[PDB]
């Protein structure tokens, strides 16, 4: 009933402020902490700090 | 009859604030969202917030 779709294709030069939100404390209206679905599409490539 | 035309040119810098518009919520008056025919130069180059 209550469910929020995000999709996102991890790149090389991705940074973390684009997929959870950027921070001011951190603008994270509608991403991936307040999300039911997440979609990550070419997960073999992102860089060091989003998959810490 | 009634069509939008936008033309821009993505750079290895570029920030979604100024293809889509910026924000205040978002000025988007004459930009992406309200556009029939839309022309971005240069696909290959972008940054990865404006890709996504």
């Amino acid at each position: 009933q209550n469910a929020r779709a995000f999709e996102y294709l991890m790149t090389r030069f991705s940074t973390p402020e684009e997929v959870f939100g950027p921070l001011s404390e951190r603008l994270t209206s509608g991403y991936l902490p307040e999300a039911e679905i997440v979609f990550l599409d070419e997960i073999w490539k992102a860089g060091p700090a989003i998959l810490n």
